């Protein structure tokens, strides 16, 4: 499957693509404002994620640091990134279908649209000013708006027992971005697309 990753933000982002134990394609790249990066994702990929990283510094070897979404100091991510990170999540070719969603379960850093470029389903978006409106206890100094699990590490926020409810903090994310997951047991906002669809992830869509 082809994913086109587009940075419409006015600032540079460092896109990342991983399935948690391996890079997807090159795993990461700098995107200046307006740039587009096309990656190929193997059919059958389960549990892939794409995200943006902000305020990164990398040396010649591709080692450094980012203020949001750092993936162990690497330009080319092999593992998932440090919150806060708005996530585009996908599982491809699962019994004939692809499944896509956007998640705020690991917080929010950059607004995002995740849409198919082929026919047969709808896209999803979270483009509200979550950082600007972020509750004071969830604000991350380096930028972004953390989820409550990251901040407080309780069974209720992290849904550790598999039983949890919405919270004041999850409802904040949900009010601003209804079509994104706000906590682990949220009513799913997953979209089912035809197997072997292609996609575009746009940072700062509006």
């Amino acid at each position: 499957a082809t994913f086109e990753i587009v940075n419409r933000c006015s600032y540079t982002v460092w896109a990342a693509a991983s399935k948690g134990d391996a890079a997807l394609d090159a795993g990461g790249r700098q995107l200046n404002s307006g740039e587009s990066w096309t990656i190929n994702v193997e059919p059958g990929t389960n549990g892939g994620k794409i995200w943006a990283r902000t305020d990164c510094y990398f040396d010649d070897s591709g080692s450094g640091i980012c203020k949001t979404g750092d993936c162990g100091g690497l330009l080319r991510c092999k593992r998932f990134g440090r919150p806060p990170t708005t996530l585009a999540e996908f599982s491809l070719n699962q019994y004939g279908k692809d499944y896509i969603d956007i998640s705020n379960i690991k917080g929010f850093n950059v607004p995002m649209d995740f849409s198919p470029t082929t026919r047969g389903c709808r896209g999803v978006r979270c483009a509200a000013d979550i950082v600007g409106q972020c509750p004071a206890k969830l604000k991350a100094p380096g930028g972004g708006c953390n989820d409550a699990c990251t901040v407080f590490q309780t069974s209720e926020y992290c849904c550790t027992t598999g039983k949890c409810g919405p919270t004041e903090y999850s409802r904040f994310f949900k009010r601003l971005c209804p079509d994104a997951f706000s906590y682990v047991l949220d009513k799913p906002t997953t979209v089912t697309c035809p197997g072997s669809s292609n996609y575009r992830v746009t940072f700062c869509p509006t």
